């Protein structure tokens, strides 16, 4: 489970003073209390004076990543963060790998979704556009090292 | 009221592409019912001009002081970490018929003036002397981004 792996990852980064990144709690309501969806991605925080923002999804699908794993609110939020020069992306656990997919690249797949029915990102499409994250003992999913590479030279 | 005003303030910043700032949902431990747990984090964060913004907001109807019971230790330690990570971090205080922008710099002092000495609350004059009065308006209601601009971007 990616959520567990990221929680442990983010804990590791916190306790080692590498970054301060947290998952946002599930929005609920009043009174009982129902689940609301969010209008925002689940993960944000700070690395080296930069705003970091991402969503994380997994699939057991061996052939493609169903884009309905995201919703339009999340995508809208992402484009607003990009407009402010934020470091913004998704983490996809699929095909026995974990991928760092830049928000730009996600927007392309999202845009082309209904014109016509390309509703999935294929394994080969993902290998082509995303960066493999290094998996380890501690941290489990080393995405900060991808951020360091892409944004901090 | 302060939360509602901050809600509208943040929507205004979003709509106008000034900043992308949101209040975090309050944590709930779900008998599949409801028990509020307190977070290890402050309630507001987001982005403005490529930088990470993070703040707490508190309203006191006290006329003399601002009690420090309003912030938990976990929130404080989170704020120090954000500051040390080169974030922009602060508190918005609704007190004394005014609204104040208090740098986390300044809040750490009054907090540590209990963990070295022993009190403490913040006192009209201590606050009025250290904090920045925030312009109240129509849109945005609470213009804290203006104070952020002065202090951290282009004085």
């Amino acid at each position: 489970t990616l959520e567990d792996d990221l929680n442990e990852t983010n804990k590791y980064y916190l306790t080692n003073q590498i970054a301060v990144i947290h998952k946002k709690p599930t929005p609920v309501q009043i009174v009982n209390a129902y689940f609301k969806q969010s209008s925002t991605t689940d993960y944000n925080g700070i690395y080296k004076g930069r705003y970091i923002d991402f969503e994380a999804k997994e699939t057991k699908n061996k052939t493609s990543f169903p884009l309905q794993n995201f919703h339009d609110h999340q995508i809208e939020h992402m484009k607003q963060v990009k407009a402010q020069d934020g470091i913004c992306f998704v983490i996809i656990s699929a095909f026995d790998q974990v991928y760092f997919l830049e928000a730009d690249k996600l927007f392309y797949f999202w845009d082309r979704k209904e014109k016509n029915g390309r509703k999935s990102i294929r394994k080969d499409e993902l290998e082509e556009t995303a960066y493999p994250i290094s998996l380890g003992y501690a941290p489990r999913i080393d995405y900060i090292s991808i951020i360091e590479q892409l944004y901090f030279s």
